[PDB]
């Protein structure tokens, strides 16, 4: 299968997000445990949030969802996930899924198996395991140690417990998510330096709605205290997507145009908001608003920036690129390698393809554009977002095709549909 994108001569408009992938995730799961009826309201359709509910539904959890799978009534267990069953849960390739379900199914005594998609199996996660057993997990890597497939036998305590921030964020979220149900108090240590600090943002959060704190000290030592109970908030409303707000954002950066999207604004926990900045930077006119962010063409000039902050955005800004003045270079990214694909090796790949230089370091990407893109077939690697950051390869005098075009389920089914909304056709 494969798509091509005629050019686009503008585009312009607004979008309403579907909901953020890594918000409904956590709340689901957060929901799940607590105590109390949870309504989401603006829940993401997506491959990596029906992986969840699937899962959440083989465990025993009570839920309803509305017709179009974005509102979700989820009566709380009141306490950790439960079976008396030996099952194999599949998880596809989705990392909110399967570091947060290990960690928490280490609570309590059941005998589960977690798996997924090849790629999922060449994902790291001994980080997450070395720490739960620390804390008195059982764990078996039933093909290599760190790595999935994963059999969880229960038996986290808690105590002083050790995790590498080095490499996923999604480890320290994933025990942050389950410690506090543990019966006894959890203090985490930082091994090194933490990638993907906005994500454990993104956590303490979402937490605290669910009515649980814990100190945070300087994002190197977290004490979280055991024997607690997370609490329904009631409705709680799932912001926009701000990963996928990157791409329509960026759409008006380039072919503007004013393109604005809704669901998420100044205020919102996501730290992809701060992706607009970027944009910003290069030469292109942002507003802000309480639930929206609006993007304004401009002459685009290229940066050189560390983008550890914005990892999934990042992507975004690396075909951005090529419609600007100058070599971008983006620092600090070294966790492209072990996502959906190794993303560094593929976005090089692919960028030389529409003509595009590309210096593809250990930890960063330099890019300088042709002076006149050239068609190509886009390979997309099982990967939602080189399908999605490729796409902006038509805002030019030249199409591109996209192979594997419905690889952007993971996180946007109807993404084209979308980016066709606001386009107008060369
Ligand atoms: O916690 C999350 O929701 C996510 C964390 C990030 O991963 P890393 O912490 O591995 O960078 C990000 O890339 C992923 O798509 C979503």
């Amino acid at each position: 299968e494969s798509l091509t994108l005629q050019p686009i001569a503008r585009v312009e408009g607004t979008v309403n997000l579907p909901g953020s992938k890594s918000v409904s995730n956590r709340a689901l799961l957060l929901a799940a445990l607590a105590r109390g009826t949870t309504v989401l309201t603006n829940l993401l359709d997506s491959d990596d949030v029906r992986h969840m509910l699937n899962a959440l539904s083989a465990l025993g959890v009570q839920y309803t969802l509305s017709a179009d799978r974005t509102r979700c009534e989820v009566t709380g267990n009141g306490g950790p996930l439960r079976s008396a069953a030996a099952l194999e849960l599949f998880l596809g390739n989705a990392g909110t899924a399967m570091r947060p379900l290990a960690a928490a199914l280490c609570l309590g005594s059941n005998d589960i198996v977690l798996t997924g998609e090849p790629r999922m199996k060449e994902r790291p996660i001994g980080h997450l395991v070395d720490a739960l057993r620390q804390g008195g997990a059982q764990i078996d890597c039933l093909e290599q140690e760190n790595y999935p497939p994963l059999r969880l036998r229960g038996g986290f305590q808690g105590g002083n417990v050790e995790v590498d921030g080095s490499v996923s964020s999604q480890f320290l979220t994933a025990l942050l998510m389950t410690a506090p149900l543990a019966p006894q108090d959890t203090v985490i240590v930082i091994k090194g330096d933490l990638v993907s600090k906005p994500y454990i943002d993104i956590t303490l959060h979402l937490m605290k709605t669910f009515g649980v704190e814990v100190d945070n000290q300087s994002y190197q030592r977290f004490v979280v205290r055991g024997k607690q109970q997370y609490q329904s908030p009631g409705d709680y409303l799932v912001e926009g997507d701000a990963s996928s707000a990157s791409y329509f954002l960026a759409a008006g950066a380039i072919k503007g145009g004013t393109v604005k999207v809704t669901g998420i604004g100044r205020n919102s926990v996501q730290g992809d908001i701060r992706f607009a900045d970027v944009l910003e930077k290069m030469g292109a006119t942002v507003t802000w608003g309480d639930d929206f962010i609006a993007c304004t063409h401009g002459e685009l000039k290229a940066v050189d920036m560390d983008m550890n902050h914005i990892p999934d955005a990042a992507m975004t800004i690396a075909t951005a690129a090529l419609f600007a003045q100058g070599t971008t270079t983006l620092r600090n990214i070294y966790n492209w390698r072990v996502k959906e694909t190794d993303r560094l090796f593929a976005m090089a790949t692919e960028l030389r393809k529409v003509g595009a230089e590309v210096e593809e370091g250990e930890d960063y990407i330099r890019i300088t554009p042709p002076a006149k893109l050239k068609y190509a077939e886009i390979g997309t690697y099982n990967d939602h977002r080189m399908a999605m950051c490729f796409s902006l390869v038509a805002l030019s005098d030249t199409p591109v095709t996209i192979l594997d075009p419905k690889c952007t389920a993971k996180t946007f089914p109807d993404y084209f549909e979308q980016l066709a909304r606001i386009s107008t056709l060369a």
